């Protein structure tokens, strides 16, 4: 009956919690995520077991159909939640039973300050700034799949030289952005998160589409529901926006 | 195929009546952003359906005995399929019916005149002379009602006061009580936007309040819900829900 939880460290939702001497179990974790599962255990009442998911991913198809990350623990039924910032999107909707979102975003442009660049039909309209996206995430995957003239233009870009655009995670696609002429397109609240904290960096233009993140269950989960119930609590009560306030604080910048 | 029926509400811009200088039957006597959402939901799904008007006239709520109403107790009831409607997705409908995933995301804020110093819902608790209330008995009158948080709980105090006279009949009401008098109304962002595309002298005041989403309503166990929040994510990711939006919003302008 205790539950088994697969995550990812990303911060600051999931992180290893700083310390002079070896943590085990869930006290090895901290992060908006961690609390938001403490307040879901407690109003449901379940136990649960924090596991980081093996291969790393959040969870895409291969070439022919395969699923991976998050998604595919829970597909295999290895996992009961997943509880990261997991974008809700209907490729993973059609394989998994998300709950409703505990947080809603979308995409934008992380850049550094001092530019006339001021959305994405800028970026698009040239070649001389490098822009990309972190691999296989909801992200790179938007791109991937649009139809939308500016976007489908954007991927072309992106995917083009053996995808020497994109980068591997949003740490090396930050640095990129500090050293380099880049801009990386990521999710607002990563852009929000990352730009409380160095104030060299600035986000550019809006929100290009629209998407929550969810927690992930398998197909028929009869957590599903009540956890989605908790989620639509916890938002009214204004607990979800009191949790992000607390892990997004950073230093501050203007 | 049996035909699916969808119960619905009068709400502009959601579900009107169309205009015609000749009677009007069945689906076609209404147009608006729920029905092109549904015929969509139809194409994509395909089914059949026959929409009907809720007959209480009433979204959902419970009476002092808990008993609901509207067209959350049609779908709870058995005698609609869907509910495609502004239907906002709250954590004690969801306890007594199925929502599929929102189809439109939103807040409660307030309208008010242009031209004051009001900025906040803040500043609208901290004083007594601008009035301000809700759609009485309505879902933001709910949360207000139901609020735990200091500034909500004081606004709610405040507008449960004088047997809730702060509380309009209805939206257009408000709206009207807005441009007649020093009164502001908490409303859906959406519906703000809306009407402020029309009234060219009312603004909205600060952000939201709030964050929640419209859901097409379905009974508990249904086998479209999940099937209609897939079609919904897609058409979302498509980007045709926000062209639809644009679609039935787009004012004439204000010079
Ligand atoms: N939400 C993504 C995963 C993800 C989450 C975060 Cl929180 C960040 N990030 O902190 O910049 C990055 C990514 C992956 C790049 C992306 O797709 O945005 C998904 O569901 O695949
Ligand atoms: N979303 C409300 C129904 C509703 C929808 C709209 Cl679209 C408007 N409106 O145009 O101002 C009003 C209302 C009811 C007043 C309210 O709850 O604010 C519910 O789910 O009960
Ligand atoms: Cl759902």
């Amino acid at each position: 009956r205790t539950l088994i939880v697969t995550t990812i460290l990303e911060e600051p939702y999931v992180m290893y919690r700083k310390s002079d001497k070896p943590l085990y179990g869930n006290d090895r974790f901290e992060g908006y995520c961690l609390d938001l599962l403490k307040e879901l255990s407690n109003i449901l009442g379940f136990l649960y077991d924090v596991k980081l998911v093996p291969d790393g991913k959040y969870g895409a198809q291969n070439d022919k159909g395969e699923w991976n990350g998050m998604v595919k623990e829970l597909i295999d039924h290895r996992a009961d939640l997943a509880v990261a910032p997991l974008t809700i999107t209907y490729v993973r909707e059609k394989v998994i039973d998300f709950s409703k979102p505990f947080m809603t975003l979308g995409i934008s442009i992380l850049y550094r300050k001092g530019t006339p660049i001021d959305s994405a039909d800028d970026l698009a309209k040239q070649t001389k700034i490098e822009y990309g996206a972190v691999r296989d995430g909801s992200t790179m995957t938007f791109f991937k799949k649009s139809k939308i003239s500016t976007y489908e233009k954007m991927w072309a870009f992106m995917s083009s030289r053996q995808q020497s655009a994109l980068v591997k995670n949003s740490d090396e696609g930050i640095q990129r952005v500090l050293t380099t002429d880049y801009a990386l397109l990521m999710e607002s609240t990563s852009i929000e998160y990352v730009t409380q904290r160095n104030c060299n960096l600035t986000q550019i233009g809006g929100l290009i589409d629209s998407k929550g993140y969810g927690v992930g269950t398998p197909i028929g989960s009869p957590y599903r529901d009540k956890i989605t119930i908790a989620i639509l609590q916890l938002q009214e009560e204004g607990k979800l926006h009191m949790m992000k306030e607390k892990w997004w604080r950073g230093n501050g910048c203007p």
